[PDB]
């Protein structure tokens, strides 16, 4: 019963089932303590992927995912991982080791100021300097990682602290509390402003993408019949019932129907809106608009964002109090016409161009065939790139937490490790991950962990042989691409070398059969599907806002 | 004519030959400027390895390696990379982008305090907030990265700053100056203590592992005939002439002849000694000895390290002034016997699979002296660090500061670019391999003549055997195997395999004569590893 | 003309700032120049520390952030302790400081440092604006964060070229920080349930319970349910004269109070806005399992001695009201009534001067009482740090919200007098009383010029013993000897007159009552030198009371 046991004791109380990590000499006492009791250790092939996996656990379970690494380069490898989780509202607790307290100021092996390093990228970055303080520090980490808004917590343990034998008792895993609903006066005022609105619309954001949030949002949308829009991490709010009120997903560029829908609005209700997904300077422009901020925390005042009302409190509760006293909105003919046109423009946008001819599959063809090959309840984790732009915009998701996208840091390589984390959260279910050919290699080494776990993952690789998202953004600004090209690899040979299944779409017509082959395959499968990116530049085309400008 | 050009203008003037990086929306303006002029861009497969490559360029060329990344996750991926370079005396300049100055406080895509993040892990972390300040900020970053002790410098560029058009002129790339040698009276006082010493020993350290230092160290060792020892990053100090005065490499555990040699000495002269490689509480113990600190910067006072003399100045110059007025030391009979027994003990220290010691030697005999050999981190690195002889400066590169996993392969890639047309050998573990194995694509793309050796045991053994000595059980050290040959072939590279311990020498030669990147899978018996921490030898 | 500096003033206008405390400088002068055309009144301070203190006092009294404006370099670095104090004591403060131009920000140039990096670990919000357009946003969010629970300090740094930069940027609406709804309904119901079933339920009113609107609601709860309650030092003023029979003093510093013994005997403790800085839970929540109910605007910090069984997070007054609405009077059993009776008795004996007392100087308890009797309930009393503060914090009764201000977070020396000046600006035309030690006096005594300049009606009481006594008696108790606590005397009367202020002196303990009335009736700043006998001070850390109660209870 030494300090390392205390760390494990906390993990038990927090109900931690899995720990992702990589052992080392400085953190060895805690890994040793985990052999006697505590959660199952998932050994990672890189601490970055260990942090990503934990993030996936966080977003899916609502409870902090736990990552355990050693001092020095082990700790510093969690940097990007935690930074992503901290900016994308995913509860993660990081446990890292450090050199002994007596040599903490010295130039010794793997020593640095851990707490100072993770300070600007976490909600909580502390280093325990007394063994008695372990149960407190770790508990407060779990609570703070979870408390709205969710984020990353980092706890550093000097080696002599985790090895120290102590008679210190454990501490109760007091659950993070939930707020009450927003102020009654604030809700009453909000209902009033929505009822008097000529065209009210709902902007569902990050924290609205929580399951219980989605549950309450849907009840509201059905009763009041408001047209709504999603941010990328709000994917899954849409139901097939609410398809007639759905106006797509806003993000990246102001050239979507939702942006035009938001423009026409006179009252906008934002739900759990972290502006990181889409800056308000992009959508809230052109005329005085009423903004009602509903969130678990106060609003960030921007030039383009100055809420006329703030409903701060538990997001689902606050929505419930609104939905109860709200009544159906009747739209005038003019507003109905606008909604009709936008829904028309929206449908026109989801279609492959008529003049299309190619040896490869169009991105929309890859999107459509994938959704029809994947059940609604199946979790799909997506990477970042041009492929991500298509997925975020056109891949429909009808259930909470089934389309995971990195819309905070837009970190390359998140797809596959999220999928591995997701499969452990939902055992016995197939999990689909989508990535680019460039972003793939960022975390492809974690495929060994997949085969080892026999995880039912289907990884789709959009093959263009370039960092295209940077490329077409270079062409639009400088009329030339720079440092976006790299060599190709045999993706099938790559998979097979890890002990996984590798398939390949040789022709655009084989797409449907290859996908279903993978969805029925056993174990991890990587799928190489070449794509034609000649239409990608139109993702930033302002043709659509122009057409609607003239029509108005 | 805009801020991005200024960054490149500095890179030109600094004589930067290569920039390793990955583009992004915020830093693309500088990537755009590199199309018209400036160094050749090497697109990496991960910013971690791009930073590693730059570290190798720094360690090999003496001028800072440059890495250029984007905002957000681009910047934060440099964390381990820069931290490694900063604690291992390798000059690196990192250039990262950031969000618009007007939105620097907002929750927007890829925003963080870049400068605040790299503060605890660099010698210099600044963020430029005015376009005029670019040539200054960049120039001083290079100077500080180079200045003793060398390390990592980080410069963050708001997107609007690199895109802003200005008529600001560039700034001259003033070279970091060299110090003069240590004080004359200080040099004389040191020489006095050495000639009167019964058993004087030289500890060549990190900053002694520099080329000009080694050249100057060797002249001192030949003339005075001093017994010396190496640290892991001091590999290459040994010459084939000086085999008779060499007493191995100290590190990791106190069970080496060197630890015992230093113990018996009464006066020890340390040269460019960073205590990060081996804490002085391990060797400077059993009895009072006089310590003379020779370095480019002052010493860190430790309980086991309190110098009686500090000769601070240019390392080679200070050494030359010693070598000039020093004379040969005659060793007494007792002391000569101690030196004799330990050199005997040294050789004394030197299955279905191949033994580690078999793999070290057979590689040395299969590899030319001038060929640079990069090593990763693990148990295999311990065998290499202790028994792989290097007879030329900068031919055995080891990460002895952070002990960072995955450094082997990208260092080799950086090296092939530094020494074009030369073969480069990299050694790594099977666990440490996948950390940066995706950078093999960059090697094949560059057609770099790299030879990678993978020690195959299927575990994180260095953690494993230290667990058995502490808790008598291993924890979280096991993982599955992969087909390394198929892996190589999938990248368009050559894959070989040692099926039997006798095939070792022939497979090695195949790779050394092969064209392009080659990976070699060699299985190892690690049942002997546990003796590395055995206290048998000191007893 | 519309320049960057104007945007800063425009924000202050929309925020409804009436006063700005500061000291001008070369880097921040553009904002000072802009304040000449429009904006709040500038209060020139004699040290930036006191400007931070005064701004803090305005925040604690008005609930809106007090504003402090300084220059680059040492001007900014002088705000360190001031802001650190406000940040740990729930007082809204916005600090606006200048810095060198963006082009020389990395250079060794005059008064350059990383302003933001310095104030990062001691404020809720420390940013530096690097674009003139971003000013109205940065500042507005600064005010909101400083006010948002838990209230604290925000620091905004302006490069000289940024505030001097001419820009056509529109201002941004001063959107008010919103209030939470009350705590969760099921959580409140569960709380009432655990309170009704309690043998001895007690309320611990803490820092955030000491706010006016909080106190209003707490009292209604206390009257209806008839719960015994206790105060922390910054919760002073919750007590009403109605509630005297349920009041059990103020816990703090040392565990030797009736309140500490009351909490020990309780089986259910309701904490209200309890920041543990004032008194760590390892001191009071000991010796047996107790049910803890954390009521606050933010979640709880889990300690070994503090692991709540229930958390009611939401607006503090609103949450209390829902409790008060559905709660009923608590009936105490015979055993519990006696425990309350004995403790209420022990409490009364503690507030009394010892019978064998004789001295040429005034006893601390005499100075407290005579001051309380010379001062109206509504008159704000600011207290400094030292042994005198212990007497005041424990024995000076306060019967209205925000009439006894104490620095109980950082325990910063010198806060008394500048707080009074800030108070004097908040309640113009009202007398303000400040209490300090002779050591803590000189830390900020130079602000006496600022009082005299404003002709503020302040009455400053200086406890004269000629030592750092609070350190001294704690040294004798730990080391059997004092170290570095002694210093020379100054003529406090002559000191006041030299600033143009009134100086009085209590030459004999009977003149005490008379001198105070003389001061309370004097015009302009008044300093009062009153000598004190500190021979009884060591009993403040005496463990006699817990010992007697230990024996009396084991009976
Ligand atoms: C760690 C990191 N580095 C750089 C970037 C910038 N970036 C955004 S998209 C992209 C390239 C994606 O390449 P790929 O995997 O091939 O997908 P594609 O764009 O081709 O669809 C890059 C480098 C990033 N978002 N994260
Ligand atoms: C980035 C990083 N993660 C973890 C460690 C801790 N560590 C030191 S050696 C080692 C395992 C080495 O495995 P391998 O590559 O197979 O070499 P081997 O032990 O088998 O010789 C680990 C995980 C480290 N030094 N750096
Ligand atoms: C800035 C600061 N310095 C030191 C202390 C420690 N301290 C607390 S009370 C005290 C001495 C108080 O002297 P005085 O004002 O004369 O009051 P007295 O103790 O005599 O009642 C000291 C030094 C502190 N709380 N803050
Ligand atoms: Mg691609
Ligand atoms: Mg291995
Ligand atoms: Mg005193």
């Amino acid at each position: 019963n030494r300090g390392a046991e205390l760390v494990v004791d906390c993990l038990v109380e927090q109900g931690v089932t899995h720990v992702f990590g990589i052992p080392g000499a400085k953190i060895d006492a805690v890994f040793d303590a985990l052999q006697d009791k505590g959660p199952e250790i998932i050994v990672a092939r890189h601490e970055q992927n260990a942090a990503f996996m934990a993030q996936a656990v966080g977003r899916l379970t609502g409870k902090p995912g736990v990552v355990l690494v050693t001092s020095g380069p082990g700790a510093s490898n969690l940097a990007t991982g935690l930074l992503t989780a901290n900016t994308e509202g995913d509860p993660v607790v990081a446990l890292a080791g450090n050199v002994i307290r007596a040599d903490r100021l010295k130039r010794t092996h793997q020593s640095l100021d851990n707490a100072a390093l993770f300070q600007p990228i976490t909600k909580y970055s502390v280093e325990v300097q007394d063994v008695k303080n372990i149960p407190e520090a770790v508990t407060n980490a779990f609570r703070i990682a979870s408390a709205g808004q969710a984020g990353a917590a980092f706890v550093s343990f000097p080696q002599d602290v985790v090895n120290e034998v102590t008679n210190t008792k454990n501490v109760r895993a007091v659950a993070a509390p939930k707020l009450g609903p927003a102020a009654d006066d604030a809700i009453s005022a909000a209902i009033a402003k929505i009822q008097t609105a000529k065209l009210p619309v709902v902007l569902v954001g990050m924290k609205g993408g929580r399951p219980e949030a989605i549950k309450a949002v849907r009840k509201l949308l059905k009763k009041v019949q408001l047209p709504f829009v999603e941010t990328y991490q709000a994917a899954g709010t849409l139901s097939r019932d609410l398809e007639d009120q759905y106006f797509g997903r806003i993000g990246l560029f102001r050239n979507q129907p939702g942006d035009l829908l938001l423009e026409q609005a006179d009252v906008v209700l934002t739900i759990g809106y972290d502006p990181i997904e889409y800056d308000p300077k992009f959508w809230n422009i052109n005329g005085d608009r009423t903004i009602i901020h509903l969130d678990e925390i106060i609003a960030d005042i921007d030039h383009a964002y100055q809420p006329d009302l703030e409903l701060i409190g538990d997001i689902p509760s606050t929505i419930n109090h609104i939905e109860h006293d709200a009544v159906k909105v009747e739209f005038a003919e003019r507003e109905q016409k606008i909604l009709s046109d936008l829904k028309q423009y929206m449908h026109e946008g989801e279609q492959v161009p008529a003049d299309w001819k190619s040896d490869r599959a169009h991105p929309l063809e890859i999107v459509k065939e994938l959704r029809n090959a994947v059940d609604d309840h199946v979790t799909v984790t997506c990477d970042i790139g041009s492929h991500a732009i298509w997925m975020s915009r056109y891949f429909r998701s009808y259930e909470p937490l089934t389309l995971m996208i990195s819309n905070g840091m837009q970190t390359l390589g998140v797809a596959l490790p999220w999928a591995i984390g997701a499969s452990l959260v939902k055992p016995g279910e197939k999990v689909v991950s989508v990535s680019g050919d460039g972003g793939f290699l960022f975390s492809a080494m974690e495929l060994e962990t997949a085969v080892r776990l026999k995880a039912p993952i289907v990884h789709i690789v959009w093959n263009d042989s370039t960092y295209d998202m940077v490329a077409f953004q270079q062409l639009k600004k400088y009329n030339r691409t720079s440092a976006v090209d790299f060599g190709n690899i045999d993706i099938v040979k790559y998979a097979e070398s890890f002990g996984a299944t590798g398939l390949r779409v040789e022709s655009p017509d084989q797409l449907a059969d290859v996908l279903r082959q993978g969805m029925n395959a056993e174990g991890p499968v990587i799928i190489d599907v070449p794509v034609d990116y000649s239409d990608n530049i139109n993702l930033a085309s302002d043709k659509l806002p122009k057409e609607f400008g003239e029509l108005m």
